[PDB]
DNA sequence: TCAGTCTAGACATAC
DNA sequence: GTATGTCTAGACTGA
């Protein structure tokens, strides 16, 4: 596919092996998603900018708050942020939505933002 | 743990071999009991399929909206699955068979229950 | 609580 | 329609 491997150009930790597929499956995922929804573009941009102040990256937030991907699952923010900036993340808990974000998981709505950069890490 | 019930039916045609084949029909099995025991209709299936009696009662199974059934995997129909499982393995589409007159819940009647008694069917050579 | 399994229903096809 | 495979939210389940 197109705008996946590009998207897929930018990522971090090098870890192939069926997480290499996995994390392609889960990039086709969101952006099934997000052109659903027209904010493809948005996303490739934050990406490709890593300007903070870009809008939130909207997707549906499950009833338990978690997102499936295969067989795998997680806290999107969480799967996403670890995608294309902290390789090594290990739980929600080392992360914080900063101020701008609307859609922040911790606020509960019924859309949750995977914005990668509209969360900063937390040395816990 | 896998309940010996489980065990004790698995003994009545595993599922002619092949390793990965031979999990597959545990959790077929597996997957039946449980829904038997929530109905209580466990004790009739072990009657039907250690005495083979055609005469014993309907064990019925809650159908899906599009009537197949997922275990593990794989879909497929219910009555077909459990009768290639304890009659015939040889079986392979719901065509070759055909519920018994006496049979209330027969697949092909299309009720909210399904009779996955196995000794409510009949084979045919189409 | 937290993380993993299981599958009906929703899709998307192809006659 | 009927037939069939893929995917995942929600249900479930121990630790
Ligand atoms: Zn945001
Ligand atoms: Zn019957």
């Amino acid at each position: 596919p197109p705008i996946v491997k590009r998207l897929l150009g930018w990522k971090k930790g090098e870890q192939n092996g069926q997480e290499e597929k996995w994390c392609e499956k889960a990039v086709k995922s969101l952006v099934k998603k997000l052109k659903k929804t027209g904010q493809l573009d948005e996303l490739e941009k934050a990406i490709t900018t890593q300007n903070v102040n870009t809008k939130c990256i909207t997707i549906p937030r499950s009833l338990d708050g978690r997102l499936q991907v295969s067989h795998r699952k997680g806290l999107p923010h969480v799967i996403y942020c670890r995608l294309w900036r902290w390789p090594d993340l290990h739980s929600h808990h080392e992360l914080r939505a900063m101020e701008l974000c609307e859609f922040a998981f911790n606020m509960k709505k019924d859309e949750v933002c995977v914005n990668p950069y509209h969360y900063q890490r937390v040395e816990t």
